[PDB]
């Protein structure tokens, strides 16, 4: 509820879940540093015991007789007298960063290395189009981590989410088709996902951990949690997650050159934690992924063009055939839209123009195109948020809120345009979950019924994207004449 | 008709390498069946002996502690007195596929290959395109394996397919650019080779283990050896591979769908034995690389597809705006040029065809125009070669590449053609193309070939390669032009 949500630095977070192991060395002498109280216990002295003194004697020597290995393969698991736990190296800040985890219980004698790629790519049979890539990979990571509930989330221009797919366990509610809002997840955490490919959470019932010394004279501020698997998370969006009463979570990133294509989610409503022999694969995923989502979608827009060049053709073919245009182009103007995107659209025969699809109003028309006269537009308009612009075409919003608009005649007056109103419609009504919760919650910080609602009035009087694609296209219908 | 060096049914001979060892049992109660002849030196027990006998006594204590959870997963790491030995488990023809090989020394490397798998999917990959990866591939898959010779190998439509990328050692020859004949692989090998991705022979001058009894009393014959990697290969490859004198190799292939794209080949000139699991690890390679191979032609077919369809574009746009169809082609001939990538072409106008480019002699035209009517032909055909068909056709050695005419009804009086000026290019094939086969005494058989040489196998009076969607665009022409 705070003002900062948006704003605060998830950097400064400070605080460890509950079995993390705050381990440090300060260069040459590998000097410690910020401990942990939870970490204590799993070498068995204080804190205060552990600090002030040698790295060596702070040491667990048996297990660092794997360091010099540990260099170069940042990991693997040792056996300690308790219990077998994964080494964890990092380096942040100038200053070395180690942690520990607790393994498999499991004896897992099965289930080794690298079978889990060969288990998951079979399933990679068809991969034609876009949506099934994506289908196909949430239902084999269901198989794979054995959880409740999974996401597939694809951004926008403005990096604004959209529920895109998803594939429940039985028990639960389908949450297709709200509109995630940018501003739950900010621009930081955005970077984060950028640059780290895996992060998940293991319960909401855990603590923030605290560390000390918090405050550090060299930074003035804590070390960067940037290699810590461990890293916590704002209150506000673990407050989320308790209204979700989702405990266990993990995440994918995807990302399309450089930039952060979408987002991939692992969910389960009973905590439970993860063998680490199964993350290694998703960065593997990740990466196989993003290569085939890159080549799929270049693919599929030239698909597009193609259509598209083709769907010129049947109005290449009644263009030379007989009879009027305004009557000839009125029989196939409902195959002329879809290849706009808008529902209406007319043009300026010097006489009276004829539309199709929604319909605003005929004096409206001629209005419109009078006002759009003045404005020197060189060869053509875009927009989407034509009301803004003239706010008495504002008034009829829901036939118009964005459009296409070309010269017919540069000389003559003779215009075209392409008319297309708020994204409503659009989008199904799926962007709600219905079934009003019995707990009331302020919602402000929910998806059920209180978020989507600031999407919504962001999108609001707001038409969808154009593409370029048509407004290239434009000069070919203007080359009727 | 088929030839002895296709005929084969490499299945039923009954050929098993040395090293290893492969038994099956009889009924549900597993009492044995299938006795190999390698059995008493890690058996402890004569072979004559273990016939008849049960797999209470017979198998190790281990074995049958845990064949419980073998029969779910397969295979087994045993730790047998002798040494470190592996299972496999499969069935086939309604028996159990038990086998003995010496099993993987070093404990931390199949996670070390992980990093080697993911140096495959390295972001600095696939900068500018196919054959990046596919070199890359290569020396990824030396690094893991160590070896003498590595390479890949497409396939052809003929199926005489050649080589594009080596990994070779230092000190030796090199085959890269080098063509085959199609023949030097049998048809059924590649079927067979379609089922199953996995074929190693350790040593070029090892031996078949003969099977007691000599065939299955039910079967009347050797059990297949589709699911047994021990399985020796045919004799007639064994001396293609000692040809050259190459003493190991694996076989690497790769599918689309169904349909096998290409191979990688290895040639060791010393013999030598490889585990299990660093074949395991191998394979998933071969199945990213397929797939992403599959995105990227698609992905290059669309963009092609696309760009030949926006070609179209301006062409079809001043068939409105000429007058006359022949007088826009007069005026844009360079424009009717890249229709096809082949320059010259003309039609017949009902009467005296429009000729553009390098056009043969009009009296040819209307002598291939009375010509190729009573043959059959639904729109058209591209001819690659056309003296072939007509030897006067040949006669035009300037026009000695590929033809194509479509009527623009199937008994059209107004005619349309095109065609592509000869070009020569070059080629190596090792063998000879020429020599059928080689002799062997009493003829049961065709031996191979014995030089791997050039011989400068250029192509003569032949055409660059008729592309499918160049076809598909003639239908586009097709559509009443």
């Amino acid at each position: 509820e705070l003002s900062q949500c948006d704003r605060e630095p998830i950097h400064l977070l400070g605080g460890i879940q509950a079995y993390g192991v705050l381990l440090a060395f300060r260069g040459p002498d590998r000097r410690l540093e910020v401990v942990s109280a939870n970490t204590q216990a799993l070498l068995g002295r204080p804190p205060e015991a552990l600090l002030g003194k040698t790295a060596a004697q702070v040491l667990p020597a048996e297990l660092w007789a794997q360091w010099e290995l540990l260099s170069a393969r940042g990991a693997l698991r040792v056996a300690l007298p308790s219990g077998p736990y994964r080494a964890l190296l990092h380096e942040s800040d100038g200053l070395t960063v180690l942690e520990l985890e607790p393994a498999e219980l499991q004896p897992d004698m099965e289930e080794t290395a690298l079978e889990l790629v060969r288990r998951l790519v079979s399933p990679l049979a068809g991969a034609k189009g876009t949506r099934e890539l994506l289908q196909t990979a949430a239902n084999t990571v269901r198989a794979l981590t054995g959880f409740d509930r999974v996401m597939v989330y694809r951004f926008d221009a403005d990096w604004h989410g959209e529920v895109l797919a998803e594939s429940k366990r039985e028990g639960m509610d389908g949450f297709l088709g709200m509109h995630f809002p940018a501003t739950d997840i900010p621009v930081q955490a955005r970077a984060l996902y950028t640059r780290n490919p895996l992060r998940l959470i293991a319960n909401a019932r855990a603590r923030p951990v605290p560390l000390v010394p918090s405050v550090v004279p060299e930074l003035g501020r804590p070390l960067d949690l940037s290699g810590s698997a461990l890293r916590s998370v704002s209150p506000i969006h673990l407050e989320y997650l308790r209204n979700m009463g989702v405990e266990a979570s993990f995440s994918l990133s995807l990302l399309k050159d450089g930039a952060l294509w979408g987002l991939i989610a692992c969910h389960h409503l009973a905590p439970l934690h993860l063998s680490y022999e199964r993350r290694r694969a998703c960065e593997v995923l990740t990466q196989l992924l993003a290569l085939q989502l890159s080549s799929e979608e270049r693919a599929a827009e030239a698909a597009e063009d193609s259509h598209r060049a083709a769907l010129l053709g049947p109005l290449a073919t009644s263009l030379g055939a007989g009879g009027t245009l305004e009557e000839a182009l009125a029989k196939d103007g409902a195959r002329v839209l879809e290849l706009t995107g808008a529902t209406g659209a007319a043009l300026l025969l010097g006489g009276e123009p004829l539309l199709v699809g929604r319909t605003p109003s005929m004096d409206e028309v001629e209005a419109l195109a009078a006002w759009l006269a003045p404005q020197p537009f060189q060869t053509s308009f875009h927009t989407e948020r034509l009301g803004s612009l003239y706010p008495p075409l504002a008034a009829r919003a829901d036939v118009a809120a964005g459009l296409l608009a070309v010269r017919l005649a540069p000389a003559s007056s003779r215009l075209a345009l392409w008319f297309r109103p708020e994204a409503v419609r659009t989008i199904s009504w799926a962007g709600n979950p219905r079934k009003p919760a019995e707990p009331e919650p302020g919602h402000a910080r929910l998806h059920p019924r209180g978020s989507f609602q600031a999407w919504e009035e962001t999108v609001r009087e707001t038409s969808p994207a154009w593409k370029r694609a048509d407004l290239a296209a434009a000069e070919g219908f203007r080359s009727a004449l």
